């Protein structure tokens, strides 16, 4: 309670990966002939980010070497990571041959169970109120190299003596060599952490395969006699980090200005790039003889499975004052505290320790500054409302040691309240209608509001709309969701759908279906609303999509949907987020 | 007593391994001809895990950078590991030859005493109330590699002079070489710790052989003349870590939400993968000559012996308040404390320092919050029962310095109790019927309930059932245990056997028999109940099972079995835990 | 006096090794022809273990992250090791030749003074009340390896010009090489520390030769012309660690449950595996020429000399309360303290600061808890005996600041005692018969009882028996000791002896003789009792044993033998320990 306060919370990022999603052709050489299979067993993403919100300084601290700012920290580190990312328990392979006859072409293929070509994590601020301040790792590696430069020479002589029937021979010989080599030594990793600094609002970290990144590099045989039929891949070079378990560690820190206002959304795209491995053998025919040579095919298919989450930051949140607020409780009542409305008017309400509107920062001057609006202070000149903060002595308060009386610095009079109405005033002493007893305690204004699931994909331009007075969601749906909006003229997305309307009041849960759209790309194809009464309602179709995923959102008891966040291009909607309260 | 409280206990995991369990064919080449033996002497598993339960914060702490959460820690570390895992004191071998005559085939074999192909530890949460937060090791190794790239050239000249009878000769010669090599350097271990992140509830660590993982790799001879008969294995490459002693170290940490409720089971599967080693020699016949070449057989048999344990966490347990509770003792009596029932009604009972229902957390406001139910507080407005916690001044209490009187912040009156009934009230002063003397002390609500043994295996789905006051265990059983349950109509498991029934009153011991089932796989096959009266009773058959193991549960004097946990698939029962709770 | 208490003592392990014990054949090739000698000078074992006993927590500490447990620590470390193990001051050799004529066989041999093939330390709990919690070293080394993979090529051309009488010649030549190598790098030690985790009660550490473990590996010559006669061993590879001085360092830590009771014995077997070294030369005869080739013989004899010690832990010992006890001294008397008997009855005895029965732990409640029996407390409701501990206010005491008066929390009255009888009571004030003066001081209940020596060998199953009312040791002896016991029907051991009986009262010393039994294995062959009066008595024979050792036990003045510890198989006794008081 003397230290800097934080808002702190975890964001669980869980995403099971379907067998379909994990499925590819058994063959590259003979794509269509040899069929297909799942290339991973029970692939899954389970991460836990930790978020911190704080001011860069404690309230009222002056002349620090640390610039005043609003800070947002997102991290996976030693203290919190989650289970990790999994594709397989072990790696197997299947073999295939050409159905036809072969003189000089590819004749065998091995497709190996899939591994992660990369794991990737993308961080995005929704607007420019926030900029990236620093990250960990801080940057890409500036690699060091070791060069060797060698050179030398050799001088030799050889004396010879041959004796034979033909006669005696004798040789004296002399040599001189000059040698010169160049060495270069350097390091690589299984996975290299590649940082991408797109701009002030966006950065991404990709753990990308480096050593052994290609199918080619997994080969431990180059050539063979054609009677040889065996797996030419050293599966040992494929590390458990590539399929069994991967855990990222990174820190991203955004900053907003000391006076920033409004809100920003922060979006985290966690993903694995699933990559099956294809190698082939090639029958060589040259007249004299024939052999078999092994190869890796690199331009084979890959699939990126992504799970996204987002959280919202209100730059006006009490935590960004860097102060630790308290309340002022009118103690003639069992349960009444000073509370301030939007215009600053003061009333006496039942105390609620999480109500920012009952919270004040007691600053170095002895002012009681509203934690919800730091422009306003308790001013004894005018106790009907908070007044703009200034140097008025009437805005400064001191507690009478050993009592419950709060005195005003200017007049020395005490803060009193009406025993029945709780109306505030300054008094020299108590009387039958007024109590001088004020009680104060620290309040818990730092609790974090939970975040709605993103349903679908965070692709395309993102839009945001307040939910209308009529309390309805507007929809153009057909084979997929064409567009959404808060009113019929404010539709974000495409044009193609039949226009519909869904009632947002009484929704107990929403279930989105999305995936690879038959007609093109990745889209949000269906929403299903379930109400408190039990009735359901659906828009769009579950039938024009493969690699489908289902996102479910169970609304907390009696919460109302108030904001829409919609990801869409010009044709179709790609995802949506229904914000509460 | 100013610090965060923990629940802390050890879980002993002991499992003797039978000679049968340790037994394999003396030969791979000639499986059936050459017989079989135990491949290890007195193999055993003896580990000791340490468990900690705690809240992430202390009670009532606000604005910490640490997210509020419920924490479960499981570890084997520097401070506690247990004896370890043992297979043998030393490694020997036996030799075998083909009984038939041999021109071109395998003719000799050496089977070497078994080693641990891997040691493995699996952690599972029974439901999704808990997720993995972090582990140690945190992940698989992202291996670094050192590449060297070298290239050079050599320039040479040689001057020659030969003199012979035939005549004088002379040579001037010139050379030019160009060389180029590539180096790759990297590390391996005897055992590599492989992490498997199955999903948010499950993770596993496997110490897996890496260098020298194959029978092939143990070979220190490649070829020989056929008159050579000797062990082609360098037994030195087999480390004591592979048979004599192995001790894992790892940490697994689960988290539940700050408001999570109910219970979760945590299941730990410790295991060693016993692997005998087979190598063979091959007589080669080519017309010109003949030699012997050595080989390793890798697809030979292995057997995994497993010992499981589990513990239960009630998320409602006082430890997860992060508070240190005290009691309120009505001091006119020698031994009477305020106690709260399930509805919050207050009575005066004999003090029990381990009774959560007599424990309160005295918080920063001066409220006495029930440690068993933190939604309720001592409220002077209504001292017949605890009231929902709020900001009432009547819920705040201050001790009168240097006395035993507890005062109520609102009225200033003192907490008094009736000298005969212990009924609570607020009083300005004592009188002949009411005492104002209240005493308080910290209480020990952090003791850990001990956990029932898993009898059998923890495969399949796990069901939970209470045992009625009829204390009867219902049982369908054939050649194995088909199903179990606390009622005839509530059996869990398959449909197979003859219905039966067991008295659970006065059981001194329960002795499970499990193993490799004759009809197939691994199953629980028998249960022997032994009563204090001396009698025995059995269900299932000890006669349809190979590789048998007996799990024994010795019960406290006059304990009552209160719950059953049953692991079983659709066909049979795999295991059962008898909670004495 | 605010910290955790320990019991702490050293255990001296000294064992002189006899010339006989150190003696082997001068030759392996010609065992019987060439005689025998001592292969070490003044070999000796002198170690000092340090033992610590403690609770894992201090008394009454609650909610620690450390599990409550009883701890036993055995260690040889930086702070205590003893002199060490010694076999020789330097290493010499003797040479030997075949007495016969030799064309193609071994003809020379060198036997080198002996070295320690290994040093070994075995720790054993006598029962399962104690389990191994952790050790140092914690485990066997998981060795790291460095692999290099290299490959390259060379391209060359050579221009030639020869001029001779015969004519001018000229050559243009072209080359292409391809190279490929594999490197493996790793570490070894002179001695490797090999850990053997037999089970939860037993672990052992063996310092085992690794590099240079074989006679073969000591050879610095492979072949020679037969005129060469010299030592083919590089004696430099044999380290002083192998004969001159060896000092082990290890830590073994056992744990028992927080409520464990009774006793456990801890047995430490320190040993050196004495190994003479034999190498031989082999005359080779092939028609054309002849040479000499050198060899190491590995299956030569070794002898393990062992010295065992044991100590006993009573889990009921005050140290395991984790508290620091004090006494309550009735101060009207010059020397009288409250003392408690087995049933809890209180009497007033002459104070003895080492008497656990006069010791109390003054706990956080203000209870005086008996240190000898923590179930009982001083209770003012009934001062004739300690009462079962509970929350009674009458079990809580507070000292009146600045006086010698102890008051009872419940009534406020003071603890008084009768000036003549020391009978306790509660009083409002003193009077002519009762004193209120009580004095208290910390007591020394942590002294360690010394341990009796082990006679013979700690081999076979260990048995324990209370000595009978008749006070006699029963014996079946013949060529060796066949069996021992506390009564004629309670004989532990074999059958073969003539049954005898020895009086155990008035024994001043016992002298065991043991060694390599002529008929088989290692046995206890003779016991000799010497009495206070001077008379002697013997059982068994000193005449059927070689490599005999004599263990002597001089009993402290007027101590009575009360327990027997007997190591024996089914045939014969291997060792015995006579426990005192």
């Amino acid at each position: 309670t003397n230290t800097l306060p934080h808002v702190a919370f975890y964001i669980s990022v869980n995403r099971a990966i379907s067998d379909e999603e994990c499925t590819f052709n058994n063959s590259w050489l003979w794509k269509n002939e040899k069929g297909s299979r799942p290339f991973c067993k029970d692939a899954n993403i389970s991460l836990i980010y930790r978020v911190n919100l704080e001011r860069s300084l404690q309230y009222g601290i002056v002349g620090s070497a640390t610039p005043d700012a609003k800070i947002v920290r997102i991290s996976l580190d030693d203290d919190s990571t989650g289970a990790g990312i999994h594709l397989n328990d072990q790696l197997g392979y299947r073999q295939f041959g050409a159905s036809y006859t072969t003189l000089d072409a590819y004749f065998r293929e091995w497709s190996t169970d899939a591994i992660a070509q990369d794991y990737r994590f993308v961080f995005n601020a929704s607007n420019n109120k926030a900029q990236i301040l620093k990250t960990f790792p801080v940057d890409n590696i500036n690699e060091k190299f070791e060069r060797k430069e060698v050179s030398g020479f050799e001088l030799g002589v050889t004396g010879g003596v041959e004796v034979s029937g033909d006669g005696p021979k004798a040789k004296l010989e002399a040599r001189a060599s000059y040698t010169q080599s160049r060495w270069l030594t350097y390091n690589t990793q299984d996975y290299r952490i590649e940082r991408n600094a797109k701009n002030a609002q966006a950065v991404s970290f990709t753990w990308n395969r480096q050593q052994y990144a290609t199918a080619e590099s997994l080969l431990n045989r180059s050539t063979d006699a054609l009677w040889v039929n065996t797996y030419p891949v050293d599966v040992n070079r494929i590390s458990p980090l590539s399929y069994a378990s991967f855990v990222p560690k990174m820190d991203v820190i955004y900053k907003a200005s000391a006076t920033e206002t409004g809100s920003t959304d922060f979006i985290i795209d966690s993903s694995v790039n699933i990559r099956p491995i294809y190698n082939g053998a090639y029958k060589h025919y040259y007249v004299v003889g024939a052999h078999q040579s092994y190869h890796g095919f690199e331009d084979t298919p890959r699939r990126r499975i992504t799970k996204s989450a987002s959280f919202t930051v209100d730059w006006d949140h009490p935590v960004f004052t860097g102060g630790r607020p308290v309340n002022l409780q009118l103690a003639s009542f069992n349960n009444r505290c000073i509370q301030v409305d939007a215009q600053g008017r003061l009333t006496a309400n039942m105390c609620d320790s999480q109500q920012s509107a009952q919270s004040f920062i007691y600053d170095q001057l002895g002012r009681y500054v509203s934690a919800s609006n730091t422009k306003l202070c308790l001013d004894g000149a005018a106790l009907d409302a908070l007044q703009p903060c200034n140097q008025n002595l009437t805005q400064r308060w001191e507690w009478r040691k050993g009592t419950d009386e709060l005195t005003n610095v200017y007049s020395g009079e005490s803060l009193g309240h009406d025993k029945q109405t709780g109306e505030l005033g300054l008094y020299a002493s108590s009387n039958d209608a007024v109590s001088l007893r004020t009680i104060t305690a620290y309040t818990d204004v730092f609790n974090a509001q939970e975040s709605s699931p993103i349903l679908g994909y965070t692709q395309g331009k993102m839009n945001q709309q307040r939910v209308g007075q009529d309390n309805r969601l507007y929809v153009r749906a057909g084979a997929a969701i064409d567009a959404l909006g808060s009113a019929s003229d404010l539709l974000v997305g495409g044009n193609g759908g039949s226009l519909s309307s869904v009632d947002l009041s009484g929704v107990k849960s929403i279930t989105a279906t999305s995936g690879d759209f038959q007609y093109g790309g990745q889209q949000l194809v269906a929403l299903t609303f379930t109400y408190q009464d039990g009735r359901q309602q659906t828009v769009g179709s579950k039938a024009y999509v493969t690699n489908a995923h289902e996102d479910r959102f169970d609304l907390p008891d009696a919460a109302k949907i108030t904001q829409l966040k919609i990801w869409a291009d010009d044709w179709l909607v790609k995802g949506v987020q229904f914000d509460l309260n």
